[PDB]
């Protein structure tokens, strides 16, 4: 059926126990993305993971969300077919950009809100929001963001929280989960703060490489704005962000409240419009760490 209906060339990526190739409809000729995961050796439990995010993937449809066309089954092996993106991620094209001001940022986060809003209208919490999974559709400098990667994903009944679990990436955790305490949609918009803050200055907002001194800052909410970087934000932005990393995760913005921050919105009047060079050169860095993977930035095994 696989090789039947698709067409396995390249590998694009991979992940701790996944490669993407290239693939081709049969006989079609059109293009995806392939993610193959080997389930010969898998537990019980592992082969409910792969089934929630098949799951998943399948109920979001949205153009701010990489779509699943397929998911296959077969001997030892099953197949997620998703849209094809060649942009590369946001971030790695930020810094090649000529011009980068908190309007072109503005653009970006209301399309990772409307990704963010779309998973939660359907009962959807990602808790891997992070710039690996924050893809450009194509190279066009109009190409939409996409989210990716529902591999952590879960799946809320309302607006019930729980105990789902310690799962994420070190420098977008949210106070709740590592306060052990139940969480749902919120933690997205934590992870949506600490990203729309470290694309406005290029480094994160919570950073000790000693992890525990990084998990007290988070709980302790403990972020500035220091000089002379952050004295060129308008105050819109950083009330976003203020609104975003909040402890109290019911005081926190929800990503339908963020869609109507006037920073969002009404971007052409209020987002600053100031090349921010000195942001795209520490994003530079960023990604650089990023690359080394790691403890803060990279996602918990
Ligand atoms: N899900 C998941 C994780 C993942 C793993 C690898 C990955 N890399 C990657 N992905 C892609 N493209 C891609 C990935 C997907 C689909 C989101 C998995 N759709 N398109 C390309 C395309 C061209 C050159 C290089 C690429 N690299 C992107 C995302
Ligand atoms: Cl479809």
């Amino acid at each position: 059926s696989m090789t039947d209906e698709y067409q396995l060339f390249e590998e694009l990526g991979k992940g701790a126990f996944s490669v993407v190739r290239r693939c081709m409809k049969i006989p079609t000729g059109q293009e995806y993305a392939a993610k193959i995961i080997n389930t010969k050796k898998l537990s019980a439990r592992d082969h409910q993971k792969l089934e929630r995010e098949a799951r998943i993937c399948r109920l979001l449809k949205h153009p701010n969300i990489v779509r699943l066309h397929d998911s296959i089954s077969e001997e030892g092996f099953h197949y997620l077919v998703f849209d094809l993106v060649t942009g590369g991620e946001l971030f790695e094209d930020i810094v090649a950009r000529e011009y980068y001001s908190e309007a072109d940022a503005s653009h970006c986060i209301q399309q990772i809100l409307e990704s963010v809003n779309h998973c939660h209208l359907n009962g959807i919490v990602h808790r891997d929001l992070k710039p690996e999974n924050l893809l450009l559709a194509s190279k066009s400098k109009g190409a939409a963001v996409k989210l990716a990667d529902f591999g952590l994903a879960i799946e809320v009944q309302g607006d019930q929280q729980a105990w789902f679990g310690f799962a994420g990436t070190p420098g977008y955790l949210s106070p709740e989960v590592l306060r052990k305490d139940p969480y749902g949609k919120p933690v997205d918009m934590w992870a949506c703060g600490v990203i729309l803050y470290i694309l406005l200055v290029g480094y994160p907002p919570f950073w000790d490489e000693d992890q525990h001194r990084l998990y007290q800052q988070i709980k302790a909410g403990a972020y500035d704005f220091p000089s002379p970087e952050w004295d060129t934000v308008t105050p819109e932005a950083k009330d976003l962000i203020n609104k975003m990393l909040t402890i109290n995760p019911a005081k926190r913005i929800t990503a339908s409240e963020a869609l109507k921050h006037p920073w969002i919105c009404q971007r052409s009047t209020v987002a600053s419009m100031m090349h921010r060079q000195e942001t795209v050169d520490c994003l530079k860095k960023f990604n650089a760490r990023r690359k080394l993977k790691g403890a803060i930035l990279t996602t918990m095994l």
